[PDB]
């Protein structure tokens, strides 16, 4: 069974594990611990008895930022990245948040796949962006429209 959840501070060890794993440039401690908190909207999808992904929002009046999706490398290519986020957008709606930002890298191809079929569409390319081992790379920001529903 799948359960999306908030991501409570006795969550944070078991995400901040899935966040080395996961991303090709993962957080610092600090980032990732100063990501929580006040104004963060935080879910974690549990699939059995496992953290399988958790995601990291910042909403800011009638706007969100997703910080970070990150799906354990065992459960990826199952759906459940997709699930995350519809649970969050969903929640984003019920909330009154009618866009949805994030930045992603351009060699990142599962996430920009992801976010295309959620309906994100990019906003701008920021030309060698990001500083890597290789050089720069580009940062694409994309925005997902939410559109506001009966309650
Ligand atoms: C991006 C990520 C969250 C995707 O989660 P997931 O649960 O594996 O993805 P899902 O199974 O829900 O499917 C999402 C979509 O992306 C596509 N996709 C997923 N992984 C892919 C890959 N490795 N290569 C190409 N396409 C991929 C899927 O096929 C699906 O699109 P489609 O079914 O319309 O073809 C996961 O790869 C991950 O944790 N990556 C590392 C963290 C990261 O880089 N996050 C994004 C920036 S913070």
């Amino acid at each position: 069974m799948n359960t999306i959840s908030i991501l409570s501070t006795t969550d944070l060890p078991a995400a901040w594990q899935i966040e080395q794993r996961a991303h090709a440039f993962p957080w610092s401690e600090k980032t990732f611990f100063g990501n929580q908190g006040e104004r963060y909207l935080n879910l974690k999808l549990t699939a059995d008895d496992r953290m399988a992904a958790f995601a990291i929002t910042q909403v800011v009046l009638d706007e969100a930022t997703l910080f970070n999706i990150a799906v354990d490398p065992d459960f990826q290519r199952r759906g459940l990245g997709r699930m995350l986020l519809e649970h969050l957008i969903d929640e984003l709606e019920t909330r009154g948040v009618v866009t949805l930002w994030l930045e992603v890298r351009a060699s990142n191809a599962a996430a920009i796949a992801l976010y295309e079929s959620l309906g994100f569409n990019e906003a701008t390319i920021r030309r060698n962006y990001y500083p890597t081992a290789q050089g720069h790379e580009d940062a694409i920001i994309m925005a997902l429209p939410i559109s506001m529903k009966l309650h």
